[PDB]
């Protein structure tokens, strides 16, 4: 049997593009473990991104996962979006680079070391781990330090 974990993810942007950060929660046998991050120009989904693949690339073992998280970006890109990548190339129909490549990559790279059941909610009302996440995010987004250096900026 595979070690069974909860993780609970959000992202927080004061912008569109703008400062902005991730929360996520990592919880096992009633332990948590939480991470985040600022960054000064970046957005919303990006950190929505970020915070799954952080959490997912802490686990150093081969684990079942349950993923909790709001995003209906996220949503859209795991159930709509990425059997068209992998038949594609990772281009669009038109044949062009998708857009957050550089982290829907990685977040798939990440996926695909677990067992993963996503739970997605519909919003913060009810879900106390969730909310959490996005203080964690919103804290962190107060207090940027680093540079989303994968953001290609559209402004
Ligand atoms: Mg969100
Ligand atoms: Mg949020």
């Amino acid at each position: 049997m595979l070690k069974q974990v909860e993780i609970f993810t959000d992202g927080s942007c004061l912008g569109n593009p703008g400062p902005g950060g991730y929360g996520a929660i990592l919880r096992y046998r009633g332990r948590e473990k939480t991470f985040s991050a600022g960054y000064t120009r970046t957005t919303n989904n990006r950190m929505e991104l970020m915070a799954a693949i952080v959490a997912l690339e802490a686990l150093k073992e081969h684990c079942e996962v349950i993923l909790s998280t709001d995003s209906q970006y996220v949503r859209q890109g795991i159930t709509q979006w990425i059997h068209n990548w992998k038949k594609r190339g990772w281009k669009t129909a038109d044949k062009k680079p998708v857009k957050n490549v550089d982290l829907w990559q990685r977040l798939d790279a990440a996926l695909g070391q677990h067992q993963i059941k996503w739970e997605w909610v519909k919003g913060h009302a009810g879900h106390p781990e969730n909310e959490r996440c996005d203080e964690l995010a919103r804290a962190a987004a107060m207090n940027p330090t680093l540079e989303d250096t994968g953001y290609q900026v559209e402004v």
